[PDB]
């Protein structure tokens, strides 16, 4: 593909060298085959040296089939014969795992191409052809690092190191194990309960999630060099693996077994320490059901420390094992895994950039890697902070590398062209007309090397991409989910959430600048990004708002949850016909609230109606402002870390329902206005406990219901409709001007606001399907929906 | 059959001519033998060439058979033998695939029919039965398609894709692979999504149902072929199969163990691609059951990006496993797949005409295809826009076959003479009777050929069929199920709802060109595609327009459900009607309303009385109205995206219900018309809260009892007892003057318009029993009820 060591790309370049000293046209293997003996004594080449083949005697066997006289050899290239044999190298590498492809894959590639000239020109060599692939194999590769560390010896580890499992240490002798970075200082905290044998077990204890493991290779570095005490020097670390002891095993008794002679080895004891992943699921207690029951032999093995052990749980997981204090309690001291300092998780993908070279576009860029972080601290905000980041890297790290090959320059016209010769050329031919093919094959190839060349002229587009990763590139793949496009996002954030909130204004640059401000740098993880009131009137505003910041502000498309208290309030029956489901906030603790917000951790969380809710209930809430967590639903931690609190109010909603009508004048209209964007702060004091609103933010403001406003609902019912014909494929848009029509229809005092949505029906649905079964307009061009005359008319775009 | 290869046709002919140019004016399969090796070197002839067997020998046996004379024809055609030789070459090709049937399979079938005039003539030339059809299977022709592959390689690739499951890839380097149609637009969101090697996952959401697995066959042929990125060069794309795992096995412990050895596998890593179709049932977390729990493995699979993957899950599916988190979150990223609609129907139905054309019927007809799409929306309904669709077309993709293998033209006749000929021959033989016999004998096959003759003049009727799935027929079996007659059910709509609806014009009219319109698929495809209002008093013609709609809009009346609106808020009833109402709205959204229109999503949904319901509900019916789905019930999602939604009011009942009386007017049933052709209008602004309504697509009128819907309602009463009856195949039908008889005993002041049933049991029930018991009329006769003297007559007809 393009990752090649020197010796390979050698033995290729000479293969065309040789091409035109023997006049070998156009090139299969036979000049593949001479080159891997013309490179003299690369792996390849060594091999066939050592069979017995020269460089000469190669290309003379080679210019004793197709011989002489195409000197010239016309566009000297390969053709399929030789093209085969590279395929084949380029597997012979993923073989071995090989990421730049040698030369001994080559030969072994030609081998297996065991047919044209090459092939018998091996076997007419006195080399038969799988004497050749055997010598090249028993060389193969080099491309890696090698070992920093030889030799083999046993001790105490014969009995115990065998069974089962992995040695960290060991690894990290040959150099070969990283860090890693994590979680540095999470890695420190392990070491009084380590290098203690009596709280004998570490426990770490975060989002899963986070990179947790990574902390477990900063042991093995530690134990080696240097702040190691006298206690773990003379210490072994290793890690017993899941793995081998579920492979080669499908019952319960055997893997019982397996860890009853895993504590017999254990007699390392006091000079030993285990690594157990996952190790909630081997003392199997608490719940409704367990996960198997490692727990009699593991708990006095805890007490005594022979099983001095280090425990990876998570958030939940840990509740129903200090509840069993103390066996579990009595190794256990606990320390912070959850979430790691944003700094931490900008140094692990700065790490991960160059295999992400292996995986393209990305390594670099460093200010899109640091936003990778950043972007995504607040931007989704579903994960630890590191997890987030990386998702980025790669994302962007493709989709614009997807851009690198998708046309040449803009002769993406060859192609189209290249298409239509062949066609012509072999349907001529196949009426034959067999020179009326000629001339049109002629121009096929003509057209494909300038197609090819162009096509290779947008390997500009991959030295754009191909180390960069973009600012603006992680920021729209962070958007793709939900620094450049989402700091664009952030900074304009103002700018952008006025756009979707149509009128008071007051409320819009209240929540985009507190939430901007956070937004940016650092609020740090803990606390939604905003915590807000939004009052206004029961209709327009303050959904808007919230919506507008889930687009944009998160990302681009959805991130909105949205609870109402006022929707249950009962329980309790002894004889009584009520059996209602949970009197709402219980709901939502004991699930609603905690579970949706823990499956998306970042959305605009809109607590609805909170003044028509008991006082007790604003605690509740209360914590999710502060805190930015909840801790319910069987001790689940919900992050509403960087989320969006908006709590809701529309106590008084009727003052700010009024309309734009005369009163004294037209100047009572203009005071419909005017007045209600004044009533709603006075709806504040009048919402919530002052106790919650002191965890709430800025005070969003929304009000009236104008005329001004009938016309504004008019353009979201049309929209709604014309989306809906979007996905049947159609593209309509309206103007103020057909809206307009339907308030025409759409107006008595007695009749409210109801004929809108249908006036949108008879004057847009119903219009659009009787001017697209006309044949006026057509499905997916733009079709413009307007009055221009005092009544309607329709308009035809692309 | 209909297609063959020139080699078979060829063998065929040629034993005729040899049959007689031997004397054997009967076609023997002795000549069929002959026709093999007479067709020289063909698999047929040559193998019997290889035998030993040249044409020469063959008709030597022949000759030895009947031999000279025997070439004064008997209009040579088969002998029964040699018609049972071409029935198993049919199936000697099938068996190799083939529909096109060649040489070999014609040998073969001779073989088959092991004994004969053919096989002894084999058979006594000296080679064996089995010698001969051995020959003819060692070569093949006329079986293949032209592929490409000219060596096979492989290396570390092996132990992976062996298990477990193919690769798309392999294939399509044969260039065999589909495209598929598609869902193409699909294809292309995938990439950013994908080419990381993080939150590398891509997670198809749409309906299963619409043709998600054709995005799959997209990505194949993109990353082979040409302009990709480097991250996507240098990957490999394999698909796993369920059925494979659990083949093989039969217990969850075994299943585990191989996706343990899968999970190992993925160390192809970060270059990996796994396309899991139905990739929920592996992560087993949520729901009420869950499922097998790859994710132990399969989670930090996902987060390393080893595992990257792509995931095909449904509407519903997806929430619970986001829910899990976190590095589920930091996998998948969601990208749209088709939701249902018109345009992209046609598309698909298009692309798999000449793949119907398997039933050469379908390919085409193009007025067919848009109808199958344009049809099933409105017509079953039940299914996706698209299924629905293609499922039209092939089933009419027989339908007009089944017509055409069924005809003599009127010769239908012909068959049962020719039948009773043998009859009368046989049993005359029988005695012998002779001669008695004979001439009986001789008409027989006078009739026989001529049968045969008119029975192959339908060949027509593959010349109708065999590229045209009749737009009639597409018709004709969306009719079947529930354009013709079914697109002259839409055209006609209005005609159609207004028979069934007597009076109460308004209502019809407004219902009918709403649908009418909107199902030429130019109205949304995720609402249902008329919403109505209908206003009356309770019954007098409501329901029964949401009946005439079913058939209208849907072909038969059975596509109707019918819920209360008033059950949801209950306070009525609780021990008389229903069990278990309390938790009201929760009840509807939660379960009992969305769960109905789950089952038919084929429904004119008619949801009565949101008027007299909690406010809740009102909202929740406004979601219906607007989204086309909800998403409730176990987190099911329920498609209301080809119902007509119908909300029910009857608050003015009292005039809509009014009967007339004189007064001072003969005209005060047309003035009990009058009132009510307004009463609704006004009942509408009384019933509802306004937020739900409005999205309403036409205010639908009805109207009351008067003098003049009374004996309507006689005429309604009369047909449900009919109807029944006509199972046991008893033809009745009612004159207006019957029904006049039983209204005689029903026109009461201060009784009701109650005992027309009980006088419609006793007139016409208990009449036809009566009459059917002195046995005046009967079943299967046409029975007509009559006043013809002021008095009940009874009359028959066919």
């Amino acid at each position: 593909f393009g990752r090649f060591t020197e010796r390979a790309q050698k033995v290729l370049a000479l293969a065309q060298e040789e091409a035109l000293r023997l006049g070998h046209n156009n090139i299969g293997t036979e000049h593949i085959l001479l080159g891997l003996v013309r490179e003299g004594e690369g792996i390849a080449a060594k091999a066939l040296q050592a069979l017995g083949l020269g460089s000469e005697k190669i290309q003379k066997e080679v210019e004793s089939l197709i011989g002489r006289g195409q000197e010239m050899s016309q566009t000297i290239h390969y053709t399929p014969r030789a093209k085969k044999v590279i395929e084949l190298s380029m597997d012979e590498a993923r073989k071995l795992g090989h990421s730049y492809v040698g030369t001994e894959h080559i030969l072994l590639g030609l081998i297996r191409e065991g047919e044209g000239v090459a092939a018998r020109v091996l076997n007419n060599l006195g080399v038969s052809l799988n004497k050749a692939r055997q010598q090249v194999l028993q060389l193969l590769g080099s491309n890696e690092t090698g070992s920093s560390a030889a030799g083999t010896n046993s001790n105490a580890n014969t009995p115990t190191l065998d069974s089962l499992a992995r040695d960290l240490t060991a690894i990290a002798k040959e150099d070969s194990l990283d860090p890693v970075i994590g979680r540095s200082k999470e890695i420190q905290r392990v070491i009084e309960v380590l290098s203690r044998r009596t709280k004998n077990n570490p426990v770490l204890i975060g989002e899963p999630g986070v990179g947790k493991t990574a902390i477990a290779e900063g042991l093995a570095q530690q134990i080696i060099n240097n702040e190691v005490p006298e206690i773990l020097r003379d210490k072994r670390v290793m890690t017993l693996d899941m793995g081998t002891v579920v492979a080669g095993t499908k019952y319960r008794g055997e893997f019982e077994d397996r860890l009853k002679k895993v504590m017999d080895e254990i007699r390392q004891a006091g000079n030993i320490i285990l690594f157990i992943d996952a190790l909630h699921t081997l003392i199997g207690a608490g719940g409704a059901e367990g996960a198997i029951d490692a727990s009699n032999i593991l708990k006095p093995s805890l007490a005594r420390g022979e099983l001095q052990c280090i425990g990876a749980t998570t958030l939940d997981e840990y509740r129903k094992y200090i509840e069993k204090d103390a066996a579990l309690e009595r190794r256990f001291q606990p320390i912070q895994v959850d979430q790691p300092s944003v700094d931490e998780s900008i140094q692990i993908l700065q790490g991960l950039r160059d295999r992400y070279e292996a995986h393209h576009r990305v390594s670099i860029t460093d200010d899109a890697i640091e936003a990778a972080v950043k972007l995504s601290d607040r931007y989704i905000s579903d994960r630890f902070l590191p997890d987030k980041a990386i998702d980025l890297i790669d994302e962007a790290g493709s989709k614009v590398r997807l851009r690198s090959f998708t046309t040449p320059p803009n002769l993406k016209e060859l192609e189209q062209k290249l298409d239509e010769v062949r066609k012509e050329k072999d349907a001529a031919v196949q009426s034959q007309e067999f020179e009326k093919a000629a001339s049109l094959r002629d121009t096929e190839q003509r057209l494909r090397e300038q197609v090819e060349d162009t096509k290779k002229s947008w390997k500009e587009k991959q030295g754009q991409e191909n180390s960069e990763v973009t600012v603006d590139d992680i920021a729209m793949v962070v958007s793709s989910w939900t620094a450049q496009t989402e700091t664009d996002k952030l900074l304009n954030m103002e700018n952008i959430l006025h756009s979707r909130v149509i009128g008071q204004d007051e409320a819009v640059v209240a929540v985009a600048k507190a939430v901007r401000r956070a937004r940016a740098g650092l609020k740090d993880p803990k606390r939604p990004i905003g915590s807000f009131i939004f009052l206004g009137p029961t209709g327009v505003g303050k959904t808007e708002l919230a919506r507008a910041l889930a687009e944009s502000i998160f990302g681009d498309e959805e991130s909105m949850i949205r609870i109402d208290m006022s929707e249950y309030m009962e329980k309790h029956s002894t004889s009584r016909l009520v059996g209602s489901p949970p009197g709402y906030v219980g709901y939502d603790e004991g699930g609603q609230l905690t579970e949706k917000v823990r499956r998306k951790p970042y959305s605009v969380v809109l607590l609805d109606e909170i003044e028509k809710a008991h006082p007790d209930v604003f605690n509740i809430l209360l914590q999710v402002l502060e805190d930015g967590r909840l801790t319910d639903s069987k001790g689940r931690t919900v992050d509403f870390r960087n989320t969006i609190l908006i709590m809701t109010s529309n106590v008084g909603a009727s003052e700010l329902k009024r309309n734009k009508y005369v009163g004294f004048n037209v100047q009572d209209e203009t005071q419909n206005h005017k007045d209600m964007k004044d009533k709603v702060m006075g709806e504040l004091k009048r919402a919530f406990r002052p106790e919650f609103i002191n965890r709430i933010d800025e005070i969003i403001v929304f009000h009236s219901l104008e005329k001004k406003h009938l016309t504004e609902i008019v353009s979201l019912m049309s929209d709604q409709l014309t989306k809906r014909l979007k996905e049947q494929d159609l593209s309509i848009e309206l103007t103020d001007a057909a809206k307009a029509k339907v308030a025409e229809e759409g107006v008595d005092l007695e009749y409210g606001a109801r004929p809108l949505r249908r006036a949108i029906q008879k004057h847009v649905e119903d219009r659009l399907s009787e001017e697209l079964l006309r044949g006026n307009i057509h499905k997916g061009q733009h079709i413009v929906l307007d009055v221009e005359d005092g009544e309607f008319v329709v308009k035809t775009t692309a």
